[PDB]
């Protein structure tokens, strides 16, 4: 009562109520309770994430407490917290001293409280622990327990662990609508339980950072004084709060609705807005995502585990970094992983890395390594068929039971990635050998396992409009630092094509022609002058070249 | 009302009238108020770097607050400061008593709290003052980013800098206040410039303030000009004068060695002599038909910052870039592929035309040893630079372990090389206009990939003392020589599965330099013995050497399997030899000069 500077009350302030009823996580505090009245190893701790309840949990004891509930072992006691951020090179140990001579003074069970105390943790207080006159409840996380109360501790003979794991969500809307009165009249509008679900769900869906129960009340608040400063609609609801889920990540608040339907509707030209042509392999494809989706097929498997061959350049690879974007929202999802080391017996194994004490083991494997992380990527196999015969025995065991076993001891799982299988081979086969030599060059049972074996269509000698189409509308964004516009003529564009496809390379080069062409060729005009932000920089087909 | 001394007031200031310009921001007011009409985490702080506006967003929302734009809990809320110009523990009861018994109504403005945070703490926990904040982003994840017991009660409120098109009403609202002192005209045309110009260009400083600080400097510059010689008309003038002196006491000189320096010094005072007179002709033309600011001057400014050249079209730079690739093939020979390439992404970027975040160029070549990887590098930092010292080069066959990843980086704080900063860092965050040069990048243990991965489209890192160093303006060299014998398959495979494709995927063109022929090494045997010349004449000790001795030379050393340096060698083993042989044996004496003809093997001087 002498030093009451460095630590707050917990007892007298609730007799003013100034605390929040603490519904919920009763099984707790019926567990410190009883660690607490103890002969040994007593004074426990609290540990768990943070944000989860447990200054909630001391709270709700305190206020059991003076109510009068406890036996009568632990009636008449107090509780006080500690600050530790209120002392800190040195004179933290000379308060903290002075601090534990009153606590000593105190001479009962006067309970303390420290809350992040592996601040603290050290040898200056084990004395003053094993004698009988103080009793702490801390608080920590699991990986700062293990670290600062594991590997130097020495104490961890008188702390017992309690665990705080996080609430559901179902349990988590009951907490609200028990806390929605306050502000209720702090603010002040209506309250619905449709914008309590609504919050609730779309912060466990999308906030992936923070935990459920300030997670949501801070959403709730946030949304309910945005509402209160729009006075400068007369209600709070599902909308109301999307909006601000919405203004809080980028995403905007119209996808944050249906997740199924809404999605595979969307299978249509959103992916040809990127892919182009195949339409018969986007219709193949999107019928394989959709009704693997519904939820009958088995729940280990691959999400889809179909290959495509034919020409190249014609966006084999296109179609994936699309698919990943629409599905798994980047295009930085993909893994592509070339069959074309893997043509050996030993390699086959460097794409796990086996044992621990050897060359390639910290490293891990190239294929595992890349998906116990991101467990959504869309697995791209470069030429798969000049991989050696050995590798599809782990591509059976991924694609027949989804599970994979990496080098450490890990398990990894691939129930819910996409396996692509490109391919080379159809050099002069249109639809007649080709299958003939892919179910004659691979094992006939492993193509059982598979889904659809859709054959891209060579790019229609008209159809290179559309993509070289595409190509001049991108690099129109290039010279917008400056606005310079650009001309465009339908002869000039098709001169790019019989100069530039060269159907043994797809459409690979068109991007350096086209960019090195024009960008370095009016590199010295756009030095000089003859150009400016309204000028369309008529560029023409010279009888040779492409001057301007 | 015994804080009236201790702190000033803005709801009086407001009343009279007088605040800086706010303009903008008004988004941030409102998150702000939204923010403080809360229950729990209320009264926020703001977060930034030093000249945002953050001091111009509080004045904006006291003006705000005194027009009246407010909800019903803040009956004009009567915002005060606690100034931080008032500093000692018995007097802070005394000022903060006076808040502690209001209801919430003069609520403080800590301006800078970074370093206050015992007294105010506790005081927090019962809610009763708001204290809003405002500082940096590092300072705050030092100081209340890892303390979770009074994170409760702040939330952080970003702000950016740019707001161009009223960054220039912010520059005409002060306008008025920079044409006082300097008796200059600031125009809209270099309002408007310097709002443009140092923007991507002198990226150390931020706009809200750096582009006050052109104008200011400009002002100044132009102001002391008026006085009678202006900038080049003071500064040939004080060249040609000291140039005299030293021509004057060269004279009175009873040597012969400095003779030749007699001679040259001599012509370069009469060929700075007459530009002297050019421009003192020239004037007088403008003195009977510059008096104001206008968009040079920005330029001027801007290069004379940082280094970093940034004008409309430099006048002495012009036909420079456009024979760019012809006057690098003075040093380096053949790859007309590579120069071709390491030239074009010099304009695109002189030109303001490439991406404004990633390094000015990044890009590798590779090939056989002894082609040139490592002298074009050389050639490029000696004509941007004029001197071939000012070039980062690293070597990454020292960095073949983990832990010499904070070789580079430094050492964390509390450790022994701690004030050593680091050694890339320290080098670009000080001066950065540089070329960096990673030697043999192969050798390097597959980690330091991860930081240059970084450096890849974000163009900054992060040091030992968490501050980031930026990497805009730089160019960005790899060279390796993996494969080093295989046509063009074997070594794009080595590099394909030795670097991740994501690694190689942020990077330009990748260069394969092809190998010397016959026909590229005269021209190459002529640059050695130019060079030779150039060392030995230290000793005036000119060389003559004929065509069929070129010729010998040339095809003796060519095999296509080491490159260039057996032709160093055989230049020494076969001339500074028998040179140096002769030299201390008397009979080649200074001032002299030995001519070399083909002998039957070798070739007798
Ligand atoms: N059962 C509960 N009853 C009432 N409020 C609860 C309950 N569980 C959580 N809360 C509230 O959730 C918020 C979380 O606050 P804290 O309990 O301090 O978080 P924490 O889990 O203790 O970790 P810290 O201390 O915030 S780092 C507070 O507003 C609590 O009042
Ligand atoms: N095309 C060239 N232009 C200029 N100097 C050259 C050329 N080819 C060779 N040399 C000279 O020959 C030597 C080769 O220098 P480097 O460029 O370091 O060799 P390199 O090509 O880098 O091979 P490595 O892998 O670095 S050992 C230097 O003395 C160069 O000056
Ligand atoms: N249908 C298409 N839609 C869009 N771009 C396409 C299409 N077909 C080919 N392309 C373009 O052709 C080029 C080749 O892409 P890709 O198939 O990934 O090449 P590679 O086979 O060399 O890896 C890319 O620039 C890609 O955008
Ligand atoms: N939007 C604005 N436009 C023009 N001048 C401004 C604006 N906001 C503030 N100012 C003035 O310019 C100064 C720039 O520095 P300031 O914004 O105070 O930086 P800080 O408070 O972060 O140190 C302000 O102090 C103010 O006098």
């Amino acid at each position: 009562q002498a030093l009451q500077k460095y630590s707050t009350d917990l007892t007298a302030r609730a007799r003013e109520g100034k605390l929040d009823p603490v519904i919920g996580r009763d099984n707790e505090i019926r567990r410190v309770v009883q660690v607490l009245s103890r002969r040994t190893k007593n004074n426990p701790v609290l540990i768990g994430e943070p944000g989860v309840g447990k200054t909630a949990i001391v709270e709700g004891l305190a206020q059991r407490i003076v109510a009068g509930d406890v036996p009568e072992s632990l009636r008449d006691k107090t509780i006080v917290a500690l600050d530790l951020g209120s002392m800190v090179r040195g004179e933290f140990e000379e308060r903290l001293k002075a601090v534990l001579d009153d606590i000593k003074n105190s001479a009962g069970q006067i309970i303390t409280f420290i809350d992040e105390l592996h601040t603290i943790v050290g040898n200056m207080i084990k004395p003053m622990l094993a004698r009988g006159e103080l009793r702490l409840v801390g608080a920590t996380t699991l990986d700062e327990y293990r670290k600062h109360i594991e590997k130097d501790a020495a104490l961890e003979r008188r702390f017992q662990q309690v665990y705080v794991g996080e609430p559901s969500v179902e349990d988590t809307i009951g907490i609200l609508r028990g806390l929605k009165d306050r502000y209720e009249v702090h603010h002040g509008v209506r309250i619905t339980d449709s914008a309590l679900v609504a919050a609730a769900t779309l912060s466990d869906r999308y906030i992936t950072a923070r935990f459920l129960p300030d997670k949501a009340i801070d959403l709730v608040d946030e949304a309910a004084s945005r509402l209160r400063m729009e006075i400068d609609k007369e209600e709070v609801g599902p909308d109301d709060i999307a909006d601000v889920v919405s203004a809080w990540t980028g995403i905007p608040a119209g996808r944050l609705l249906e997740g199924e339907t809404a999605k595979l509707l969307r299978m249509e030209d959103e992916l040809g807005k990127r892919v182009i042509g195949q339409k018969a392999a986007v219709t193949a494809v999107s019928d394989a995502v959709r009704r693997s989706r519904a939820g009958v097929s088995d729940p280990n498997r691959p999400t889809g585990a179909f290959m495509f061959l034919g020409p190249t350049g014609v966006g084999k690879t296109e179609l994936a970094k699309a698919l990943a974007d629409f599905l798994f929202d980047d295009e930085r999802a993909m893994v592509r992983i070339d069959m074309s080391e893997y043509g050996e017996k030993h390699t086959v194994a460097r794409l796990i890395g086996a044992p621990p004490g050897y060359v390639g083991y910290e490293a891990g494997g190239q294929l595992t390594e890349a998906v116990r992380r991101r467990p959504y990527t869309v697995v791209l196999f470069d030429e798969i068929e000049k991989a050696h015969p050995d590798v599809f025995d782990v591509l059976l065991q991924v694609l027949d039971e989804g599970r994979l076993t990496d080098g450490h001891g890990r398990t990894v799982d691939f129930r819910n990635t996409i396996l692509i299988l490109t391919s080379n081979l159809g050099s002069g086969g249109s639809a007649e050998q080709v299958l003939a030599a892919v179910r004659a060059t691979f094992k006939p049972e492993f193509i059982n396992r598979l889904d659809d074996v859709l054959i891209f269509e060579g790019l229609n000698p008209e159809e290179l409009v559309r993509i070289v189409d595409i190509q001049l509308a991108q690099l129109g964004k290039r010279l917008a630092q400056r606005r310079l516009q650009l001309q465009v003529s339908l002869p000039a564009k098709r001169w790019l094509a019989q100069r530039g496809f060269d159907p043994v390379y797809g459409a690979r080069p068109l991007r350096r022609l086209v960019q090195q062409a024009i960008g370095d060729q009016l590199a010295k005009m756009l030095l000089a002058g003859q150009v400016h932000d309204g000028d369309t920089v008529p560029v023409n087909v010279s009888p040779d070249a492409d001057s301007l």
